[PDB]
């Protein structure tokens, strides 16, 4: 049942950005950093059962020369195509979700649906500076250049830069989407690349993590108090809290400049109505939030009508 | 984690026939009822958000004067089609799974998705005779003549008749396909109808009752022992098994004669492995068992795989 | 523990009225619809390992021909006696309650407990006609004309009718009483019928629905949600809202012109405190309610002995 | 779900007596203390809401000069009655369960319903010589002479001499009944007197302590386990499982020789059916187990016609 | 998670005092019962694998002839000594925590851990003169004398006077200090003893018993719940709360006159948060509330430090 | 409640060693590889509030270059001391365990507590190879190369090299201990390194994997059942058990040549009986196992006092 701000309240919730006096120099460095690994992008066939689409394994390389890779599937016809990056789940992807991604390319999208460095196929290169919590929302959590979403975030951008590279599909028209972490990636995405042309995010995770820590009833946001329990010094919270505020897509929210379709379920625990409405009041763009009063975090078939239509519009 | 007969003892597990000796009467008589009903089917064009499919509402009348729904998607080219008739899960169906209907046809399948009468759309005319434990599981069950499932099964057989009367479906290469209590729909269909050509059953529900209750650790076979509980004469017990045992689809199974594939996991508490393994060891017919340890009463990604490449075999 | 409002909120709680314009009407025709099925009373002796009362399974036809039964017990003495008609919780029957409709007896009132059709012994023959969320809360609910609850709230006013029939029972001495549903309906038949002297209802059902399926942490309110989760259309559930408002006692309580005794527990989550006070608080007529704030949704022993004090002075 | 032996091992089930030598002599001794304590039996009127029963409150002086008391309901018409002495549940009177009590009175019965010393109304004089785990069930385990149920079952002995000694009863036709801790009682009392005719008891608990503290899964056997995890020297366990048979019924039952009535129901975590089977199994009298496979430790509604009509026929 | 007052109300808790007119007179008469038994203290060595430390059973008589006792560890060298008497958890005792005493004395303190009587090795010689819910929480409480927690606090203070009349210790140099309970009976020996010079209560309990039985979600204080429930009169009610009144710490809190350290888990659900800042809120003494955002009802890490810290500075 | 084998077949369950041919040549080279890397021990000073003894922080370089830490306390008197080096639980250090480790120090013995790389303030080198499941159990998982206990039980070997080397301790008695994954730490020391004199093993972890994963009920076994359902394919679970192989430390046992003590709580559901009773029936060597009835994975009192006398026989 209902648990956080009532509906009124959401709809004007929009707490103060956290982003320090650093955040666009820490992620024009970071992009810089990027950059600097070549991408070399291998795409290997791969047998499906399903006619009118050619399925591959795409691989590339990425921040901190990390092995990226997802399925990747093509209309079995002459391009260039609409296209899609699809992101995941926190520790969500059974097998990379191939399935989907040929249903993506049946409904006329190149498809890659990029999977997540540590948590699915995908090498995570950066270590484990300094112990952490159960989970990856906590690695690295005590300095931003060494932070598991640093990689995470910059690979989502390169998925991007190789899909937009390829011969058969249309850079013009490229949209991304995903649900909870994935719909963060999809947030993230379109504020740190001019590639996307519209972005599909379900119940966006990674938002106003301040009080997304004093809100949520489930995982994965509770590993970061789960973490706090464990190291217990007030300079170790300040410090992880600052960290965090570099990655919160409520403060990369205004760099969005594309056509934005959000949801929210209004008994969603993981992911609390107030930390989506937060990412989505800071938006300036064209936007709209699709409500569900009796759905939480899960697939919402309404919402897939929506979505679907959407990037009928954008994308063709 | 592991519940029922180790897999060894499972792989062995065939229960004696609980038929009794008017179970074949009873169907032919049934079937009888049903082709009394004319199906008088109509076809509503439906605004979907996607290319190369066409989508309708197809109703039509069925046992009992009975108004069955659901969506037919069709592939946008000329026919003839293959065919798929698809069943869901008990009470498990959200608006019709209309975006699993749609992605059937872009696999090439002409595909209905059937609405269970009194759960989903479609309408129930069956009355309650005498008063069942919550839920359909226990509706009518003191005589098979007004027990729930007796028009479930007609809806699910009158399905096929009807698809396969249509100009773009090639009526030779058609195929039912379902989970649990959509599996145990696929095997009384096939079982009850010489239409399919193929069936692909997960986890199928409906099967030998006498141990399901005994076994299962979740809803919905323990609806029987509610009413038990509720209703504790003896003889309504025997009379209650009974009445089931012309339903159950390990009866039905010497019936089918086309290619299964069917699936189970291992730690399944809803349909526990040794009912599955139960229909299936009733099956006389060329047949495959799909056995996964890790997973339960879910979605398995593996078995889809397994599902499309079957159908493609069978019906392409 | 305490989840709802405070107590000195819930002593003012009083929502405004959801009857549509043609509440009254509806009603009225369907008291109409009641009145043309003849109530053909069989009444069949009973044996029970008990002196001084005679036991009896009384049978009735009600709306829609249905057959409603339940056991009538008798003390065993010259009448005419005072009269005790009760109701039962929804799901809660178990054989109908036999042993205390025989205490009930004892205690010196001719008392029938009706039994729910299709929850328990009695039919309900109205059908299924769009399909609903497991349970009866939804069954029809798209129409207040086939909505479950009209058959229910008919049936309760026939047993009334019945039993004041009877030469032994003292038709200006009889009450009704029950718990949760049982007391919804105890509100709903003083709601709909001249006959009843006195109401008990224990922690009412079917009350305030639009507050209760924002506020109920259980079953079974939480089934209209449940069907809005599974028939998304914004149109289907204002229609479903606006059906369920001609059954909600709260709409019913202005015609109630007996005594009333009601109670509540403060930590009940099934019928939430603020739901009851609602039909409380609607009610013009000699009224009681008494608040336990240490129980929930069930049996209250000091309750118990209200009750039965009540019933003493009013009805004896 | 079923859990315990199956069915046809239950049957079967007759643990080795674990009663020491000195088993008989404990027994003589103790019920010599009581001897010494004089009654004292005080009767006051309680004005209650029912015609047809004198209501009471019965007081009277138990081993170590505690005051037990309870309800104690009347015909309202000359006797001598048949009667009843009640014992309730562990930690489960709620005001004494008056409303029962009046209702046997109205059976025909002078019904006294014994509150247990410390649990419900009744004084427990006796000391907690050692600390025990949270509950009575360890209180004074470490010696047969200060364990809690010693004084407990002298108590339920003395109820019955204080009932028979009444000139409203007819001492040649009194009953015990009880269910769980009630029902130990029931046969505890039946084995330490020779004042029951009859006895009833539902689901007894305080039998086969050995096996309960293995197999049990709710509470209360488990305060046992808790008591060993809190004192964990070997020589304590010892003692105290000796200390126990002295009170365990699978050690009385070979007493009792009066008609007895049992019931269990096949999923009862509580009172686990292996360890009832071994008190009945123990028992070498007129006596009948009624098995429900449904039912757990919980009101069984057909068990209840048993009971009254085994009473009918035994005090009538 | 979060779940009482926000952090900024909590430390402007403070409810009106609830001790009665002849608050101070009750806790006169009690210690001067206390004075009447003499402590009669013995000391028997023990055997334990460490050196550096000498350890014992102590034990002494106190309140009602009481046997009370627990281990005893001195350092292994020539005193006199700085002491600590260390008081446990609610049924929380398991044999007595015999290394943890030792751990103290290893770090200097003459460490005597008093044993609660009836929950772990002491004798408890209080009846129970009415019947309680389940614990200990209620046995005796419909009076101040015959309250379980009178004889319990007045243990507390002897065990003061006993450790102080050891020659080994320095009688100026004595610290009391516990969790929860052993918390609650810190603040009440430092407010009815002369003896203790400092004071660190983890999470006290037994205070603000009005807020308490209305905000905790765990055990024990639901006990009192638990009794009202089956001991259901007003009157009942109001006596008991009075009864608590004289033991509730927020009570003693303002006679404590040395420094008191306290900690405060935001999230804990036994002793919730307001509860615990009632009682530091009413001290007027030397005083450090140390409030954990992130820990519930257990051992704080951080606070250990804080302790060590504490009796470091105050006791050498 | 009890559900491993019973206590007669756990006392002689002994499976077959896993062990690859290459199993001893692997753990030859991962140790030539940690030799490799220079320790370069560095002590840094803590204000500690004690008395008795010096705390320091602990760091050193291990395999792939990666810093571990934690504390280590001294006895505050002149060496040179008997020691103990002391393993931790799984993702269950909190700030280090600084006060037990401390504790150590007062009972006479220089100890540091290691902390484990990734899991608190130890730095983990290694990289996420291909992607694991939620925790570190099968991070790394497909190759024994790169499986994340490789360089944790490489840094617990050189966690004994490096106190060894110090001048204030007796390398010729030093001691190992944890629990859980501190125990599988703890038997892994002693199995790769000369320089323990004895050990004591809490409930090992990291034992007999092919049953752990069948029979576990709770974390962290579980995590390798969460990986296999996201990886699905059968030769990823062949090689992943492969893996496991040369970190199960029933294959290490047969190296430990020292005294060993060790314990087992039989209701212990994370690690199962069988699981702890296949390493010690695989020890040739000095050997005692503690079982405990009523415990599970958790603090047993009585074993502290054992572990305690044990290593002040072997140490001392
Ligand atoms: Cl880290
Ligand atoms: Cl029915
Ligand atoms: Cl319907
Ligand atoms: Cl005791
Ligand atoms: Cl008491
Ligand atoms: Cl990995
Ligand atoms: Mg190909
Ligand atoms: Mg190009
Ligand atoms: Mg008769
Ligand atoms: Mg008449
Ligand atoms: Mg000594
Ligand atoms: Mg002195």
């Amino acid at each position: 049942q209902l648990f956080d701000l009532p509906l009124d309240q959401l709809q004007t919730y929009k707490p103060e950005k956290t982003a320090p006096k650093d955040f666009s120099e820490f992620w024009k460095l970071s992009l810089e950093e990027l950059a600097k690994v070549q991408a070399e992008p291998d795409l290997q066939p791969v047998d499906y059962p399903a006619d009118g689409v050619k399925v591959y394994r795409l691989t590339y390389k990425s921040f901190g020369n990390a092995r990226i890779t997802g399925w990747y599937a093509v209309p079995d016809k002459e391009g260039p195509h609409p296209a899609i990056v699809k992101y995941h789940g926190y520790n969500a992807s059974y097998d990379g979700e191939i399935h989907e991604m040929v249903n993506w390319a049946l409904h006329g999208y190149a498809t890659f649906g990029m999977l997540v460095r540590g948590q699915q196929s995908s090498e995570d290169t950066s270590i484990s500076p300094h112990g952490h919590a159960l989970g990856w929302m906590t690695k690295g959590i005590l300095d931003k250049d060494t932070y598991y979403y640093r990689g995470v975030y910059l690979d989502a951008v390169r998925a991007l830069e190789v899909i937009s590279s390829f011969d058969e599909v249309d850079e013009t028209r490229i949209g991304v989407t995903g649900g909870s972490q994935g719909g963060g990636l999809t947030i993230a995405a379109a504020a740190l690349s001019d590639i996307p042309k519209a972005a599909v995010a379900d119940y966006p995770y990674l938002s106003n993590f301040e009080r997304a820590i004093d809100v949520a009833l489930e995982e994965p946001y509770l590993e970061i108090n789960s973490f706090f329990r464990r190291n217990g010094s007030p300079e170790t919270e300040v410090q992880a809290m600052k960290t965090l505020s570099y990655f919160d897509i409520m403060n990369l929210a205004y760099r969005v400049k594309v056509p934005v379709l959000m949801s929210i379920g209004l008994i969603d625990k993981v992911t609390p109505p107030s930390t989506v409405f937060a990412a989505y009041n800071h938006l300036e763009t064209k936007k709209e939030l699709k409500v569900y009063r009796y759905f939480g975090h899960e697939y919402i078939p309404a919402f897939q009508t929506e979505k679907l239509a959407f990037f009928k519009q954008h994308l063709k």
